[PDB]
């Protein structure tokens, strides 16, 4: 596809290459804070975790829930805020050194979560030892430093290692991965608000204002237009000159509309929420309860329960003492079956082997 | 098809013969980084692994899940970012030679996963006896190296024998599938932010403004439209002069759609997810549920499933005396069928014999 | 439809003659790279392959499966490639020539796998005596040599006779089926993403500028424009002169969509995909289940399935000692009928005769 001229050169191939944008900190920060992203950051993580966990510990039924199941979801939104969600644990007695597990900590311990703002990953062991050079073995929370073993880290979407301190060991802020995004949004939208403002300006082409102005007595004339603007309606018709000359110009964003969908697309894309919660049309397919509507990108979530959640979650569930957590996505859909089920055999009166097997309860 | 004229010549036939773009490890690293492949990536291994994995080994039920089937998902990403997922297995003794495996090596071993930029492939047997070209013998994960038996590659589609060594043995990142479209979508969307602000200039055509930036006495002229601009809006009318013309420019890209169309287009064929999902209308058909939305890809997947994840997950499953896994894809549908194979004999009461062949349980 | 004037030379039936490119073998390699025929070959090897082959050897079910059965897949997918796919089997020694079946090789031998670039057909019998012009008698596939019965061949679409030698003795990729095609819609592509670049071009037409450029003291003026662009926006209106104009040039691929529609078209035509895959919309009808969605397309892969890979499949099936294999294509479907079966007779208690005709397994 390149011969017989100089197009060669100057198509999209080789007119550019690639490269990717390191947003510093301080603009992780800003976005944190930005209006859009964070109903993507709020909404995501709500999905992540609202009534999604499945407990196989019954006994105690979730006593998670209570203490720091909503720990986790300010620091799972510090996951795709920054990058890097933090939960920091540790005794009544403040260590730089491991947790004291020879007696595991039975409920003696108090509860951090951190921003990968404040937190950050330091040093990572470059032999195949203990952990490979993704895991940091001790990073610092502040003026302080914290153990690896003590902290628990909400590590999302990683790259290679090749460049993984760029990022300090761990995760990628969704700005890192819509920073093309939100700024082009942003600036439809800043666009889009000051267009109105100058949508037509009226026009006195005036003649003779050339001199009242290179004259600089050109005091009345603005105070005629100013009493004549002061007025001017479908009311009162102008009066002005043969070589005066009354225009009107328009300007407007010609394809306002068009940019606005293109950025909108992506995120939709980047983040995995549909296009319908950016538009913000959620009534029509996008909603909280399973049955079919949060199937629409429960996928994404999904992929986001099994990659990132995962990891750390099952690591806090051992620090507890607490049973292996995991996710599993009303009934009487089910029920419909479960009769199915029952009449299957009616051997006499036999139980059905595959009620247990579903949502017998 | 071809005669009397130049016609043959200056047709797309003849004017430029075919070539393919090798991206470098570098610009493979960064789009595994830029947004849109991020999900990409993201998605395709995901749908490739998310509780799709039928074990034939029920004892110690997916004791794959908890370990490594983590670890995997990383890896058949790092399939997708750069044609290589590596995963590597060592004892505690850290070893260049192979794995003794007189006695398989029973759990007293850790597992790593690697990207294909820090690893890649060495050492090919040119002759026919044990591993052909493809397969190489040793090759270097670091400044360590890692024998054949030892490590696990997760090889992507791979082009001809004659131009394996140019992708250094295995696989193919997505990013020399799709390079022709993430360059042209990134510069369809570079260039989408940036039309709006410039989508419509006020131009004040003014007479005599040659001479004062000629005399460089112009200080006053920007003073004015300054402050007028500093309030041009519906309410206030300008004025300027006969000699004197206000005009609007307006540009914009006028096929800003039909292009972001076309890339979009091909990316959702050759990564093999929907157009739907790119633009991100995901609630439609595209779904995790595969009764009929996943089905919407399934293929693609399927085909993902039983070409370049088989062979190395076939492998790891021997490596740890797991049993052969493989892949086959609710069952409140399949119930009123299997209804249906009750009823057809009734013999008095007898067994249906097409109940065991279905999803009894 | 000839008669009366000049008519008769200059329409399309006189003014050009039929002819067909024959692309070469590295052109062949290039295309097995690039995206879009990286689906294409894909698509259809799966879609061949996946699960879709009927064993009439229950016991040990489908041995092919987990020993070759994926070295087809990849060799199936070198016929589409480039026209020729080849299996190479050779016991423990190497051997130029035949392989002893006089007691045919109890898998004590290896499998090779070898792309159309790298193996090549070599030496007819013109005679009519074994094997016809078509087939040969033995060719290299590398420096080394195979014998005829020692390798299966993956043969495509072969053209006459006449010209069988031109595509070596086998196949023809489907590049050459398409070349037509990958061509004209990467200069669709190719094209599509430079043109936004380009959309609108701001213009300065300025007057002096001619002298400027002439006495090479045009630094200062293009220092102002640098100045001016950086920063034309909505909110500053630019300040030029009477004999100044400024205008918009706008260049965009008015038919971008037609091209792109007409080219789409033939590629779903020649490769039998529907269009639906190449635009993407794999969501709609174009399925892997084979209720309704793979029927979409399957009488394409079924014209596939028994054209060319029958053949050496089954040539395949005999040199291991497995029996004929061929392909037939869920049951809930068919359940109901399998119903109306049994309640055909009831004569008191009778068999079904036509259960067994059908799916009762």
């Amino acid at each position: 596809d390149v011969l017989s001229g100089l197009i060669n050169r100057r198509n999209s191939m080789a007119r550019n290459r690639v490269s990717h944008r390191y947003l510093s900190d301080e603009e992780m920060r800003v976005m944190y804070k930005a209006g859009l992203m964070s109903k993507i950051i709020r909404l995501k993580a709500g999905y992540a975790l609202n009534d999604t966990l499945k407990f196989e510990s019954t006994q105690d039924q979730e006593i998670y829930k209570k203490r720091l199941s909503k720990h986790v979801k300010n620091a799972t939104k510090f996951m795709l805020g920054f990058g890097r969600g933090v939960i920091v644990v540790f005794k009544n007695g403040d260590d730089l050194s491991k947790p004291l597990e020879r007696g595991v900590d039975p409920k003696l311990l108090k509860i951090r979560v951190f921003s990968g703002d404040i937190a950050k990953g330091n040093n990572p062991d470059n032999d195949l030892r203990s952990e490979r050079y993704y895991k940091p073995k001790n990073y610092t929370i502040k003026g302080h430093t914290i153990h690896w073993t003590r902290v628990v880290d909400f590590t999302y979407y990683m790259p290679s290692e090749n460049e993984l301190p760029d990022y300090y060991y761990g995760g990628m802020s969704e700005s890192e991965l819509i920073y093309e995004q939100f700024i082009n949004d942003s600036v439809v939208q800043r666009a889009s608000g000051s267009i109105i403002e100058k949508a037509s300006t009226f026009v006195y082409k005036i003649k003779g204002y050339k001199q009242l102005i290179q004259a600089k007595k050109e005091e009345d004339i603005i105070k005629y237009v100013s009493t004549c603007e002061d007025g001017r309606s479908i009311y009162g018709g102008l009066i002005t000159d043969a070589d005066d000359e009354v225009s009107t110009l328009t300007q407007s964003l010609t394809d306002l509309d068009k940019v606005d969908n293109v950025t909108l697309r992506r995120i939709a894309m980047v983040t995995g929420l549909g296009m319908t919660v950016l538009i913000g049309e959620q009534a029509s397919g996008l909603n909280a309860s399973g049955e079919k509507e949060r199937q629409g990108f429960q996928d994404t979530i999904e992929n986001l329960q099994s990659d990132y959640l995962e990891d750390p979650l099952n690591r806090l569930a051992e620090i507890f003492q607490l049973g292996f957590i995991e996710f599993k996505d009303r009934v009487e859909y089910d029920k419909k079956a479960v009769d199915v089920a029952k009449v299957l055999w009616e051997l006499g009166e036999d139980y059905g082997a595959y009620l247990k097997d579903k949502d017998v309860v």
